[PDB]
């Protein structure tokens, strides 16, 4: 239903992979990690509980989102974070890259 | 300048107006209250203290924002929060009633 | 130094990856894999053994590309066939795969 | 309607016109000479048999290009060549002696 943006930093010794994800269900919040890539799934419930909508611009519901990573990022160490409505994917950098190589014909 | 989007809901006791502001500067942040109209703005700073860019979809800067307000919304009372990534204003609606509950 | 277009095709039995490289020194194109990553290279020298330029459009020089590849793309039997200025590598999609769940502190 | 890139080289006796089309339909390909105009045009497919898109950016659809050549170019003896997904255009140029060059075998 809808697709949070987001965002990829190097700092050197580690990644940092941000996502947009303000006021969702952090029960809801759901990721894994796989072959270098990331995938961030989480629904946002609407506000039935707070009040009737005079009008919004929120995109509510479920959203997913596959985010490839670089090739020195390590499957092992990962560690995540959901502080002032973002998602932050702090992944360590393997050194060593088995930079195998295609023939072609 | 973007604009954060926002929301307002209708709760008997008070409006809720609600501004999306995801990692912003909390001491920039600013929001003032006037004539059905509240404003509010502040920056969004890139993360020249976190990292380098590889690549970004994220909107920085300075933004403000103007929403207009019902006018059954009073001035006195107002109060707003920051959390979760969400700045909301609670606005008090002017009361039509002499009588007041007790809360015992 | 540019980058070539190119473009993702799912054939269910496997991924098909493709680069239009037309015109280049078929012995510079290289094409190394690692961690779901594809990086295509080569040169492309100018035509100065056919004659002198009054005009061109063409983009010549190095290049080098790197795309991300899904996370069913298995790093083991990627086939290369260059054909009519074409770059095809063709991916076999994975059985079993790991994946890791990351808490959210 | 998209239109190829291309490339004039002048190599002295004649000039090379170069349209740059990897894959396209090899029939359904018309060249053109008139009155110093060269027309190329035709069409591109979709690989509707190769697979499904995940993503592109390859241009498809039908192609025409239509390129001024130098005063200098003759109108006969034109001659086309269609490989590795370049087509090349070869042009005379209007001859400016008398004497012959006799090639001796």
């Amino acid at each position: 239903t809808w697709e949070p943006p987001c965002e990829l930093l190097d700092c050197g010794t580690n990644y940092l992979l941000k996502f947009e994800v303000p006021g969702i269900d952090k029960k809801s919040l759901s990721l894994q990690y796989s072959n270098n890539w990331v995938i961030v799934s989480g629904n946002k419930n609407m506000p039935i509980d707070e009040g009737d909508f005079c009008f919004t611009e929120i995109l509510y519901g479920q959203f997913r989102r596959e985010v490839p990573v670089p090739v020195d990022a390590s499957k092992d160490g990962i560690k995540a974070y959901y502080q002032e409505g973002i998602l932050y994917v702090k992944l360590l950098k393997v050194s060593n890259s088995n930079w195998v190589n295609v023939e072609i014909v």
